[PDB]
């Protein structure tokens, strides 16, 4: 799959710097488990959230894409981050995008390709968009799921002083997933885990150190 | 509580510098909810295990405080970290023992108070030792836990080559508990967002860039 | 809303003398515990049952508001309870057809407005008819339930040789709902609280005490 | 069994004019049934509340076997219910317990025999005073519920004015056997359809009826 | 009821021989049972293969009225079993089909009478040529596995160098039908009993006797 | 492994001719499934009759290592199976016993390694005898069972006039291991598969097709 090497502007990190997702995180819950029953519990729940605010703000979260993310954090966050407002910041999160929700997500995804509700109970997603090209995306772990808390966990270094505001988007981010129809909650679970572990690989590529330092000080300005 | 004012060989953040743990993290499962039921069943998982090699990994898994967690992870990170080997590692890594322990979770610990497995059921530990002075410390989330994943993400961005195998242990070092009946799968899984969430923090506080910087160097050596 | 001062022909008391539904009741089971968990299989049981003679008499237990309650249980009464055979009976049982169906109910059914199961699960009802005025009413608890068991007690007071048979009818005219996809089991169960409630309450009112009365000198004839 | 006849300080009802539980209530859940399940979630719920005020309030909850009950309602009822304070009423709820605890719940208790918790986890209620004794009792349904739902709706209808504390004792007063470990969730629930039942059997006995007025007009001036 | 004295071609024993599978086989699950809710998750697992290597076999073994069951032996039997092959074989697993499916099957069926999978999720099975003339016989237990079984077990008792491979196919043959949606998988694990059963009371009749013989003859120049 | 060739009197095939349960089995169900849920409810309700008449049997049934089996179908049998009555008979059932019971369990038994209910719980069996012995020996799928319907059906193809009856019992056989504690009920229900499919390696046996010969013969006149 793609990485750094050829969409450079989505990635900061070459598929050899990759989290192993498969080797990492635990099996899903498998269906006739107690586990896979409160998947289920879970999506009824969230899907009866839908026609609420909560719901909402769930169908306007699955769009990260591009640029999309920045957008999601912006109140949180306090200052708007925009291409235009603070560029540096705006691209540092643009550029990590792919590197949480594809690389920390590839091998279990792949290898599981667990289905996904909204594929399970044959009931769309509330946001359509994505949908027919995600039905075929492994459900296990969840892209958007590991770039909100990976942003989130990066942008809380920028403002630490709205850490609790801005991590809660990252987890609230993952949630939305779930009240959507995209992803069960173990999916969403198990997303941190890898979105954390990316994180701490970008904390040591020199193009993120540079990028992080770019964003920090301009911030640190505005 | 304490933090890095009263003992600063512990802490480099400040309590006003901690984790909204209640705030960001959702609440337990109640008893009465498929959740819950869940971890039990994990908790027997766990107990079944308690006599095997994992067992015996996890009854070691316990022991921490004195920087043991650092000793947990000088086998995965193919170098001893320890005090006459890696001086700024270890050192780094002890630090924050509690920096990642307690204020991370403190919040919600208190705040719910859930009830240990061991004392839910009667039945001991896997390792007794702490039993004690933790029967009357909140079960959610998980202490060790959210100890094993912060000191994982911080041994893997020092040793990126070996970042699979370090956040490996860090994720095993959490399951123990649950194979101990220290704690229930919740409290494990709901103990890595705050782990996670605290090596932010972490790296936006001097003290702890500092040795951060002088464990990167040193480590280029041992 | 309405009480025995707008609408004194199906109420007797005041929305000041009514119960405490939602004080009094405990809260629904939520969806992910094992209680609702419960309500589902109720229903589905419910389902499979529609097509046999309960479902018949499920289908009919669904009409009341005109004074149909009192028919429900013409035939458990050993007497026609009509409005050209026992007057007094008659009028007594729908003058408060309202203190046990609405404000009995109504502080707890606005309060949690729960989702009815005909609407959780997109099926329909065993009967039509009222499904629309209702879908935008809390299912919990049930209205008609907690008038089956009202008038139940009622009845029984006034012919306590044919008690258990009462007793019985008013305790399915409950079931019904839950075999007709109206209400999930513990809104029926919960129902019986309130509706027995509400009775006690009706004893200290002269309107209720007078008929009652009537009903209990004119029953020595029919 | 007794009744009025034999016990006549504790019945005011004869066998002949006992509610038939058996029949009326539906069979209790069976082991390996999800209601069950919850019954032990609730069990378990209900144990750990133990060693809280909740609990002790539980463990003074398990004695109305004579006078006590008036003394559970005391508080509730505002005035306080003594042989010395307000003989009347207190002659009242004396007299009427049996009908409540022992003819309401006979059929269904002696048909079924469940099992009871205490003794199907084989650990002690909170309150082993009447545990031996109770020990070979069936456990489907409550005794005290009965009770303490049928005190509590006589009460509503002496003092209407405070029916909603009055009842809510009634219905603590239930609840409190749960958490004590004598009853199963389950047999605290259809206890009140039956306890319900008693009070309209009453309000057709002489013996009550005037016991009632004599309790109804000793507080009107008190 | 049919057999040999009505349909000699797919009969063996009469029905004076038929096994009593209603009394010797236990109650299939029901909807508030555990084990249901069991029936249900292997039902959803069963639906996920449906399209799959295993689903497409699954549907072609919903075909063994007539030869099917002999023409889905032959992979694991080891050789072709053909009218014009293994001539004697052929015979013998044509005529008794029906004992097996029918006569071992039919008071458990026809008393119980329960829901299919199929009709219970109003969702066409995944080989419809029998789904309606099935949608009206009773689902407790599966007479497509008990044939599977019976002829995998009168097989095995013939090509005893392949029996573990001859058995495990019998054993599919019978889950395909909870792939497939025809029936639960308790219908499946009880029909298997009655399954066997029947082979016992086919070793006590004389034409099956013969027959086998001579398919056990055949086998050996063949 | 053990067989004819180191223990004739109990063994009819050899090792080389067993079945192999490992493969022909679905594993045992695992802490976690709802399947292992019902396996525990089912442990619960059988030791509610282990005090009951069934308990007793139960408890006796746990005895057929040595013409216990034998002992344990005469009453369903119709006449006395004893090694001077029905000789000939007797002396079949006493040397398949181990077919069925280690030779046709043996591979899934081994390699699964299943903890038996007695042993998860801590709670003495209800006929210690075998308790030690078979603490340490998987309990998927359960040797006795096996027997009981392995023997249950070869004497069914003696004694056809009452097949429902040696066959219920043969069931039962099984059942009581449940009762007992010994086995789950998954243990259970496997091991008749197995038990069934060694009947048919058993008829392929020329010493076991001499002795049941005798045996039926002997049958005539007894
Ligand atoms: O992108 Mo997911 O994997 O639909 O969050
Ligand atoms: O320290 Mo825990 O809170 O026992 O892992
Ligand atoms: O009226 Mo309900 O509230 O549909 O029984
Ligand atoms: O008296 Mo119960 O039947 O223990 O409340
Ligand atoms: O024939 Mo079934 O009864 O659909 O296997
Ligand atoms: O012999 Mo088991 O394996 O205890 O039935």
């Amino acid at each position: 799959g793609n990485d750094t090497t050829t969409k450079p502007d989505l990635y900061y990190l070459k598929n050899s710097e990759a989290i192993n997702s498969l080797a990492l995180l635990p099996p899903p819950p498998a269906v006739g488990s107690i586990a896979f029953l409160n998947d289920q519990a879970m999506y009824e729940q969230g899907r009866l959230l839908r026609n609420t605010e909560r719901g909402k703000l769930a169908a306007e979260d699955a769009n990260l894409s591009s640029g999309g993310v920045a957008n999601a954090f912006s109140g949180a966050f306090g200052s708007p981050i925009t291409e235009k407002d603070a560029p540096a910041l705006h691209k540092l999160l643009t550029n990590m995008i792919e590197d949480a929700g594809d690389l920390a997500t590839r091998s279990a995804k792949d290898h599981y390709m667990r289905i996904r509700p909204f594929a399970f109970y044959g009931v769309s997603t509330c946001n359509t968009t994505e949908q027919d090209k995600l039905s075929k995306n492994g459900s296990y772990p969840s892209g958007h799921t590991s770039i909100g808390w990976a942003t989130a966990l990066v942008l809380a270094e920028i403002n630490p002083q709205r850490q609790n505001e801005i991590l809660k988007r990252g987890y609230e981010l993952g949630q939305s997933r779930v009240i959507c129809g995209y992803h069960w909650q173990s999916d969403v679970d198990a997303a941190r885990v890898v979105g954390s572990a990316v994180v701490a690989t970008l904390h040591t590529n020199p193009a993120f150190q540079q990028q992080l330092q770019k964003a920090k000080a301009e911030f640190a300005q505005h």
